[PDB]
């Protein structure tokens, strides 16, 4: 069988190592799990959904920021929307920067704010390239199979 084919070994390799270097979190797992009516693209739809939500709310809070004065109000509000949306799919380097603004939001301290959104963005567009990745080996997998 084709089980331990490079394409086989290569996707529980690099899902194996996003779980280990902590992109991901068991709420993914969850996601991914065999179940008797959804398919794989059950959580490739979710994160889909997940990419465009978060997409948004990243320029929403790059343009807050830049706003004078800043509503430090807002990013919260901001932040915390992101960490359930994190927490949803068990992006987990994602939700748990998403944590760390509350404390400079109630401070009114911009430069913390800015730092906090730079690791924020970052680790976002890790994850997503690092789940693309995921998604295309399980798509070219797919296509060995038919069929």
């Amino acid at each position: 069988s084709n089980a331990m084919d490079h394409l086989h070994r290569k996707l529980r390799d690099h899902e194996a190592a996003m779980f280990q270097q902590g992109y991901l979190d068991d709420q993914f797992s969850q996601l991914q799990k065999l179940q008797d009516d959804t398919s794989p693209d059950f959580v490739i739809e979710v994160m889909t959904m997940f990419f465009d939500d978060s997409e948004k709310l990243l320029n929403n809070m790059s343009r807050a920021l830049e706003q004078v004065p800043v509503n430090f109000k807002q990013i919260d509000a901001h932040a915390h929307q992101q960490k359930g949306s994190s927490a949803s799919v068990g992006a987990a380097r994602v939700k748990n920067v998403c944590g760390t603004f509350r404390n400079f939001c109630e401070a009114q301290n911009l430069e913390g704010c800015v730092r906090c959104l730079q690791q924020l963005q970052q680790e976002y567009s890790l994850l997503k390239n690092n789940l693309k990745y995921l998604f295309k080996l399980q798509q070219e997998i797919k296509t060995a199979g038919r069929s």
